[PDB]
């Protein structure tokens, strides 16, 4: 039903993906890798003391703080929405094998009963309106680049200088590239400006995943994670099979002679894709302005910061529904890509740019190493990009694509099941824009706060409110999908952007509050996704630059949690039992040390000043920059700090670029 061409590394098409240089060549050949992570300097994630500590802490917490989640997924009481067994993983050792990325998700969507286009004309208008509101009067900004980040295909450079070169060169030449593409000459576009090629697949770790303790056997059981084999991936699920990966860690004993205690498993791995930087630059140049716009003019539903920022908005609702989307990225519809490009073209965007955007969403994928002796295979032909993988985690505007979808999806869910009386307001593009604008500003009886697949759907007092309760009930029964676009459910233990929504006896938004998820603190402190990379001098280029700084923000981030104090004591106690040291002490040391090191990187920090003028956000980001691509944005981070992590291209240069893309 279209098989998707596949090419081995040795094929010329794959070879053209990697430049004549060491780094690039190595990335094309990189074989499957595995190994304990350096959790903290001097501490191996799989060290016996640590696993012991993990076994005791997880069992204890789970036993003394069972979840407090009602029939409707609202969490009350202790703020615990599940057991603490999630920490029981041999971090650094993946489940085998990782999945192969699906080349087409059309069958997948169809078999899941999702639509292959806007189903009604209203929907078609709202999606196009979303595009109109989001991409209009945009302001130029410098194109900020993450430090130590990669250029991926074809150079694989990590040099800031070279990145800036590439980017400037890209904004200068994007236009020729796109026109070349509009003429069907992708190979030329790629050969001449490296805009094309493929995404590079890298498997990332979900350091914690669900684990259950079956009362009968007294043995632990890990959530099975389904993966696809090469056959399945190239046939869109037609041929091939789709089985559960093995999380069994026993192998670690024979292979590496590591004592794997009972009830510990290999970690879940998620496919991640690095995009060809020459292609993402032109895109990022528009994407950031768009973020700025929606986070400013549409701050009500899009821009989120503190636990209280969220509280203000929800407290005022009569009903709060915490949604849940199944496998967002892989279901994301290509028809939406095409819809968006079409509308962009209508609004007046340079076709060459739109063409780049489009192409970035149908690009081939190079699979690295999903498992031992597996991979190094290119999926799809770069000469005629036509994959349909959903959303590529490393495309320049991934967050916007997920937010543009989902946001309209949720509104439609609301219109469809609770606010039929609003349809008359959506008659044509103008009325649609007018309506959406109002809605995104929190100015209607129905509201939402979201970021891609995370959302809190709300109802104020009114006509639609009775509908809202019916909807919530549809969700609890969970026998019927409330949407034609994506598989939707309610989150069991609702929370938004990391903070758990804590309901009291009343069980209503007004008397509820937003507390930090303490299980998150546990994940962050004992199951980091990456090691400390003590071998990297430049801390700014590390995945975790200043791990110690999180101690400083801990209270502010998680203090509001009902059993905050108890957990800390439990930790302290268990750490004593396992190390004969005080965890609090350990952290204060790490904290002093990192606070010191930091001043080296901050030009405005006295060479020994304090974390005096640093946001709690500043601290969490410095300890984990991942937070900067999922919880917050350039916006929420102090500019001092921002320069530590990012580096930009001249506004002069983006401004000139943007002026040629933008309609007006
Ligand atoms: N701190 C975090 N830890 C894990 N995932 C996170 C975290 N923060 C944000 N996410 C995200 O939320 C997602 C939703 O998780 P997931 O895809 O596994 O779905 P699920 O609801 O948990 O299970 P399933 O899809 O199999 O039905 C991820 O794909 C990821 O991008």
């Amino acid at each position: 039903p279209r098989r998707a061409p596949a090419f081995p590394l040795s094929d010329i098409k794959a070879q053209m993906l990697f430049a004549n240089n060491i780094k690039a060549q190595q990335a094309s050949k990189r074989s499957f890798k595995e190994g304990a992570i350096e959790t903290y300097e001097g501490l191996l994630s799989v060290d016996p003391r640590f696993l012991s500590f993990k076994n005791e802490l997880s069992r204890y917490l789970t036993d003394h703080f069972p979840a407090n989640v009602d029939e409707y997924g609202r969490v009350y009481g202790n703020g615990v929405r599940t057991n603490f067994f999630g920490m029981r993983h041999m971090n650094g050792f993946p489940m085998i094998p990782a999945t192969w990325p699906l080349a087409s998700n059309l069958k997948k969507r169809a078999d899941a009963d999702l639509a292959d286009g806007p189903v009604s004309e209203r929907d078609n208008l709202l999606f196009r309106a979303a595009v109109r509101l989001m991409f209009s009067d945009l302001e130029p900004v410098p194109l900020k680049i993450r430090k130590g980040s990669s250029t991926c295909i074809p150079y694989f450079s990590n040099d800031m200088g070279t990145k800036i070169e590439i980017a400037e060169r890209a904004l200068e030449k994007a236009e020729e590239a796109g026109n070349l593409m509009l003429q069907g000459k992708f190979d030329d576009a790629y050969q001449l400006h490296q805009m094309g090629g493929a995404y590079y697949v890298v498997y990332r770790a979900q350091s914690t995943d669900a684990i259950t303790l079956d009362p009968k056997t007294g043995k632990f059981v890990s959530k099975d994670r389904m993966v696809a084999d090469f056959e399945y991936a190239v046939t869109g699920g037609e041929q091939g099979s789709l089985f559960a990966a093995s999380k069994d860690a026993s192998r670690l004993k024979e292979q590496y002679g590591i004592d794997v205690p009972d009830g510990f498993f290999c970690e879940r791995r998620r496919t991640a894709m690095g995009g060809p930087f020459a292609l993402n630059a032109p895109i990022m140049a528009v994407a950031q302005p768009v973020r700025n716009k929606i986070y400013s003019k549409y701050a009500y539903t899009f821009h989120h910061t503190t636990r209280l920022n969220k509280e203000e908005k929800v407290k005022e609702w009569s009903l709060c529904v915490a949604t849940d989307v199944s496998d967002h990225d892989t279901f994301w519809p290509g028809w939406l890509r095409d819809l968006i490009c079409d509308e962009l073209l209508n609004m007046g965007y340079a076709p060459w740019w739109v063409k780049l955007f489009e192409t970035s969403l149908k690009l081939p994928v190079y699979v690295g190493a999903p498992a031992p002796e597996q991979g190094h295979t290119l999926l799809g032909d770069p000469s005629n990009p036509d994959l349909e993988v959903g959303l590529s985690s490393g495309q320049g505007a991934t967050d916007l694509m997920g937010t543009l979808l989902m946001s309209i999806t949720y509104l439609v869910m609301q219109l469809d099941h609770t606010a039929p009386h609003l349809n008359s307001r959506i008659k044509d593009m103008p009325s649609a824009c007018r309506f959406l604008d109002s809605y995104w500003q929190g100015h209607e009886e129905i509201r939402q706060i979201s970021k891609s697949d995370d959302a809190m759907l709300g109802w104020t007092k009114g006509r639609a409110l009775v509908g809202g309760h019916r909807l919530f009930e549809m969700l609890k029964e969970g026998k019927v999908n409330p949407s034609p676009y994506m598989k939707i459910s309610y989150e069991h233990g609702g929370a938004f952007l990391g903070d758990i929504l804590l309901y009291d006896s009343r069980r209503e938004p007004g008397s509820a509050i937003f507390v930090g998820n303490i299980n998150s603190m546990l994940n962050n402190q004992f199951s980091p996704e990456y090691g400390v990379q003590s071998g990297v001098r430049d801390r700014s280029k590390r995945k975790r630059p200043f791990p110690g700084l999180a101690w400083a923000s801990m209270k502010d981030t998680y203090g509001a949690c009902p059993i905050y104090s108890d957990v800390l004591e439990a930790i302290e106690r268990c750490w004593w039992n396992a190390f004969g040291e005080s965890y609090r002490a350990y952290r204060e040391d790490m904290l002093k040390r990192d606070t010191l090191e930091l001043s080296r990187y901050v030009a405005s920090m006295a060479r020994q000043a304090g974390l005096a003028e640093l946001t709690p956000i500043d601290l969490e980001v410095l300890a984990d920059p991942n937070k900067l691509q999922y919880k917050w944005t350039e916006a929420d981070v102090s500019a001092n700090i921002h320069e530590v992590l990012m580096h930009g291209v001249s506004v002069e240069k983006t401004e000139r670029f943007l002026r040629s893309v933008m309609p007006r």
